[PDB]
């Protein structure tokens, strides 16, 4: 099926250039071309009008739980809220996310939940944004994201690898593969709270992770735990609130992606977008992330204002959402309008270069072939 | 040792009556009598100064759980608490309810942690009230005393009679005689939510085997259905009595079975029916379900009973009196030869404005001083 696009100003993020008065023509879900000024339709062909209109790729958030969204009592609901419980809300979660404009999601833990949540938004039958999900996250025993930290001595039980909760190399190896079996895409370990992780439990993850085609993401905010994950060779590191200057000369060697999560811990102080400062203006890469559910699910955009205001260009944000945000996934047909990438295509009402906020009110939504939101 | 109380008013319960200006004389543990005037101490006789106090016999609570207290908290607090932790808390509680003046009490609801807190407290080791505990209460599936409610699917388990949640009248025998095992005193069991959780069959079952091991049946009872069926059945006191037929009533008057009003805990309708009932005669002991409200502010339980028309002396004697006979133990609830020396004295007149029982200046338990202010 045939739909053009008839775009007043259209981003060419590679360029960092608008291209005025273009036509997108997309056949299925593919972006097939570019074309000046606005073009009839030769045979009946879905047209578009986006004229008024500034037009982005879709954007992606590379930090966002969709199984959860922070609420007065989510420690009791992680003791009452069963499988199901999750799923439902997790249907609204992702709604909000897609119609925000954010077309796709690097979710970096959840129960499991996410990994149905992903396999039901590409089967078609909830509308959502393309999920890739580390599904449940690693920790070692006691670790941020041991599963059964806090409960009493008899609901505590002993977890393991099965769990997501391993000791030693080995026991990392078969967690790992235990996500891949459970179908998640990346793995995501919780490296400090002091660090979490030993050099050879990082070096067996990262090696088992890329025998397996999966990137690993690292949640860690002390310095210790951030520099040996990022001499294991991982590929992005989350928060990361105190970075120690070492941690940016090896930020630099290795070319992971600092994901800054300004926007929640916001709430929770403004060390992190000091943190972020030090950390752009050294040439560190940055990918845009939110981690939304703490901040509430559809308002990931704010973090765009956030990080023009600690001094990021807004061309440089909108490229970590998109162009280096795709390059951390590791998929080459998404993050750029141009022919042969898939059609992921937002539309706001201003200049997103000239005000960023404007991001916040995103008016046309299309992901895949299939326009979610035209208002 | 033997101690002189010099009370300036001290209650005869039996009778009624102020006796004024009189010696208790205590030897060890026990009262040994009570004489005329402020007798004079011989050498190695410890005498208190109560000649300003008003003295009654240390009163009695048959509901309370011991265990916890209501805080903003509870709901997750049983996800995150240990036994240990439970009776770091139980202590305080033990402490402060004993200071209020209850010198005895019937714990109807716990894990079990109650029946350690009953056996160290006897044993001397924590301060505390004397404490008959009812361990674990038995429900059935889904009852109210069902440990795992509300517990997401893979938390939940199937909870049986070593849990206290029976099915069918063997798994009440087998869960009666696992508190047995388990050292309680009493039997108490959840027989409503409304809608009647134990059947006849069930409730039968649960009387007789306690009937066996010597136990005494308490049951929490909204509904009027469950409460019926419970009180045919034979058990000894009925708890929470809210929405009460006139039938059971009847029923009450030819059991004998005690109610327990619980009017405090209530006020979260309950006083309406508690004068009802007082009304038609029912035999009443004194119960504050203290607990879920904070341990020590039992006193305020007495204010409603006389509220909802109750005298004062009657109030007091569910305390005392009616409390010792539905515990079933001859030498505790009034001051007179014999009996142990359970005392506490206040500022007023009980019986003129029972509210002073809320500002309790003496306590005395098994013969010991615990306050003297
Ligand atoms: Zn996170």
């Amino acid at each position: 099926a045939t739909t053009l696009l008839h775009c007043g100003h259209l981003l060419d993020v590679k360029k960092g250039k608008w291209l005025e008065g273009v036509t997108v023509r997309i056949e299925g879900n593919t972006i097939r071309g570019i074309e000046k000024g606005y073009v009839a339709p030769k045979a009946g062909e879905k047209v578009i009008d986006l004229r008024s209109r500034y037009v982005l790729p879709g954007l992606m958030d590379m930090h966002v739980h969709l199984e959860s969204e922070t609420n007065p009592h989510n420690t009791l609901e992680r003791f009452i809220l069963n499988p199901a419980d999750i799923a439902y809300r997790s249907v609204g979660y992702a709604r909000k996310t897609l119609m925000a404009g954010f077309t796709t999601v690097r979710d970096l833990g959840g129960t499991g939940v996410n990994i149905s949540l992903r396999n039901a938004i590409n089967a078609g039958l909830i509308d959502g944004p393309r999920v890739f999900t580390a599904g449940k996250s690693i920790a070692t025993t006691g670790g941020h994201a041991d599963p059964t930290n806090g409960y009493r001595k008899d609901l505590m039980g002993d977890p393991g690898p099965y769990e997501g909760v391993a000791n030693g190399p080995d026991e990392c190896r078969k967690a790992v593969r235990q996500r891949y079996k459970n179908g998640a895409d990346l793995i995501k370990i919780t490296a400090t709270g002091a660090p979490q992780f030993t050099d050879e439990e990082l070096r067996a993850i990262v090696e088992t992770a890329r025998d397996y085609g999966m990137k690993v993401a690292v949640h860690a905010h002390g310095a210790e735990g951030m520099k040996r994950a990022l001499r294991a060779g991982v590929h992005s590191i989350e928060h990361g609130t105190y970075m120690d200057d070492e941690a940016i000369e090896l930020f630099k060697k290795t070319g992971a992606y600092y994901v800054p999560t300004i926007l929640a811990g916001r709430t929770v102080g403004p060390q992190i977008q000091k943190t972020f400062a030090k950390a752009y203006k050294s040439g560190v890469k940055i990918a845009f992330g939110t981690d939304s559910g703490k901040s509430v699910h559809g308002l990931n955009a704010i973090e765009f204002e956030l990080m023009v205001e600690a001094g990021m260009p807004p061309l440089e944000a909108i490229r970590s959402a998109t162009l280096n945000a795709a390059d951390l996934l590791g998929v080459n047909n998404l993050g750029s309008i141009e022919a042969g990438m898939l059609a992921d295509v937002i539309a706001v009402e201003d200049n997103p270069l000239e005000n960023i906020s404007t991001l916040r009110k995103v008016v046309f939504v299309m992901k895949d072939g299939k326009v979610y939101k035209q208002e």
